[PDB]
């Protein structure tokens, strides 16, 4: 797998559509990890990652998904197209290891996911929220990147000097960290009142540090920024794994939450709808105000709004 890898190129009709925001990977499986090769050399250089560790890497973080409906390996590269996107259209406002750090991050971000919620591991006294008291499978995550990281002909930053590898460890661990939905609406606020108030500033470290919460966001929603029909088809995803850890509830005597349940599935259309609004909308709105190169990430979504509206009276 990984000597096959380091011999792939990337066909020259994709080397156009992969800077756009829309491109959906989905039809490409074969080529995903070719791909994500391809999205790192451009954005960092061919020179910096040794292509055998980086390979070695890829694939070992390939085998770290697990085949769940959504936070799977397809998830892992969709978000990192986008950051890709997103960091091709604004390159110059982030750093060489910012890059590096935010493109592996992305790609890891839900390493070893069980289709399972932090609540569902919390309000059932599961081992990981013992480990890990808040953000619980984001914390994982990030433990399960370190490791692949110390794995044998993996360490993709063994060339940086000790004090660049704990910088690019932080940056990952933050943006790994940044992407438990439950810290992104006190995270979007601030940034929006910053961003009013003419406060927010990229060389303060703790602004820098949000405007990348706020990307890894941008990049895990990123499905709802696609075409209708993509965007329509990942919900289905999404919902089989809400469904299937909602069934576990039941079996427990626990009534889900109605976005958990799948006898509630009539009421998707307004579900989804809600999402946008409160969460998706104000996310891109806020990304787009900071960072205006990625406004076409907020015309996609709210294309999408208008499609579930008008799903939503027949139509
Ligand atoms: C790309 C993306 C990422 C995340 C985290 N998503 C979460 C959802 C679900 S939105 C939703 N559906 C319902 C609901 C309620 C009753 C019946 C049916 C559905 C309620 N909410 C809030 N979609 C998502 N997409
Ligand atoms: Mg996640
Ligand atoms: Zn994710």
């Amino acid at each position: 797998e990984w000597q096959g890898l380091m011999q792939f190129t990337l066909p020259v009709r994709l080397c156009k559509e992969i800077e756009l925001f829309h491109f959906d990977i989905g039809p490409f499986e074969n080529m995903w990890p070719g791909i994500f090769v391809y999205m790192v050399h451009r954005s960092c250089g061919t020179s910096c990652f040794e292509l055998e560790k980086l390979c070695r890497f890829i694939m070992s973080v390939k085998k770290n998904y697990r085949r769940v409906p959504y936070h799977n390996w397809k998830h892992a590269v969709t978000v990192a197209h986008c950051m890709y996107a997103i960091l091709q259209n604004n390159h110059t406002l982030f750093t060489d290891l910012e890059r590096k750090g935010l493109l592996i991050a992305c790609l890891c971000h839900d390493l070893d996911h069980r289709g399972f919620s932090n609540s569902y591991l919390q309000k059932f006294d599961h081992p990981l929220a013992a480990l890990y008291s808040t953000s619980t499978m984001e914390q994982h995550h990030f433990s399960q990147t370190v490791s692949i990281l110390q794995l044998e002909g993996h360490n993709i930053f063994s060339t940086l000097s000790s004090s660049e590898y704990e910088q690019v460890l932080e940056i990952i661990r933050k943006a790994i960290i940044a992407t438990d939905l439950a810290l992104y609406f006190g995270n979007r606020k601030q940034l929006e009142e910053m961003y009013q108030t003419g406060s927010l500033n990229l060389n303060n470290q703790s602004h820098r540090d949000r405007v990348i919460g706020l990307m890894m966001t941008a990049c895990d929603l990123c499905s709802v920024t696609k075409l209708w029909p993509v965007t329509k088809l990942t919900a289905n995803d999404i919902y089989a794994e809400f469904w299937a850890e909602g069934d576990e509830m039941k079996k427990l005597g626990i009534q889900p939450i109605p976005m958990m349940d799948r006898d509630k599935k009539d009421e998707v259309p307004q579900g989804q709808l809600g999402f946008y609004n409160a969460v998706a909308i104000p996310c891109y709105t806020t990304l787009t105000q900071i960072l205006p190169p990625t406004e076409p990430l907020l015309k996609a979504c709210r294309d999408n709004l208008s499609q579930w509206e008008k799903v939503i009276r027949g139509e």
